[PDB]
């Protein structure tokens, strides 16, 4: 999985990341003479204690094979430390759902939050753990195709055993996926705004929650609310997302 820098023709930057700048860029390689690939950057490289957490990431990766989960191309471990990634060339979920607003349909929407349902059903059948499940972490890779992109708290998504107790388990991303579908429907919208992290935790406790986003199919909405279910073991797991996901996509299609 090693790269040469030479390979390499470093591009434009596409976004910002944890570690640093994401760049496009071309890697003249042997089975391909121009892949476009994306790259990411690490400020602080020279901190074996940050190139280390950000080198997990590719480690990570490596472990997985799915059609909505992002696949490593390789890494250059030499300073400046690059990891060399599939390009999703529509970019960022957040930004790609807030420009297009009002060119998106309620079925694409919905498609993509089944799509990343498939991808973490998956991860949940590996006994794989994300617990940082939110549309920042998603990527476009076509209009009709999402994936999961990236593997200080996030307060706003996390579960309450979570806030509370430091507790992630598949459950917890069962929770912030509801989160994400939330952001999804309201076209990137972030979740609790105009609240402060602090004040969170203290609503879920009193039982509030997001409210229905407009447009939502209430089939969507009554989903969401049972990823929210402030008792872990009462969330559905992401089987069942997935196979209701499935026919709401349908459902909206047949309209």
């Amino acid at each position: 999985y090693e790269i040469q820098r030479e390979r390499i023709e470093l591009g434009r930057c596409i976004g910002e990341g944890q570690f640093g700048d994401v760049h496009q860029g071309i890697y003249m390689s042997p089975e391909n003479p121009a892949m476009a690939v994306a790259i990411k950057t690490c400020k602080n490289c020279t901190s074996d204690s940050v190139r280390e957490k950000f080198l997990q990431e590719a480690l990570t990766m490596r472990q997985f094979d799915h059609p909505h989960i992002v696949k490593l191309i390789g890494v250059i471990t030499e300073n400046p430390v690059w990891i060399i990634m599939e390009l999703c060339t529509l970019g960022e979920l957040r930004s790609f759902l807030q420009v297009r607003k009002f060119s998106l349909d309620l079925a694409s929407l919905i498609l993509y939050a089944y799509q990343l349902s498939t991808a973490l059903a998956y991860l949940e059948s590996k006994r794989f753990v994300h617990r940082d499940i939110a549309a920042r972490n998603v990527l476009v890779s076509a209009t009709d195709c999402v994936k999961l992109g990236d593997f200080k708290l996030p307060i706003k998504w996390m579960a309450p055993e979570s806030i509370n107790f430091r507790r992630f388990t598949s459950a917890s991303d069962v929770w912030m996926f509801g989160v994400c579908m939330w952001e999804i429907l309201m076209h990137g919208v972030k979740p609790f705004q105009g609240v402060k992290n602090n004040d969170v935790i203290g609503r879920i406790e009193n039982g509030e929650r997001l409210p229905m986003p407009p447009n939502c199919p209430p089939t969507l909405y009554s989903l969401m609310t049972k990823c929210w279910a402030y008792d872990p073991s009462r969330r559905p797991r992401f089987t069942e997302l997935k196979a209701q996901l499935s026919t709401i996509l349908e459902e909206e299609k047949l309209q």
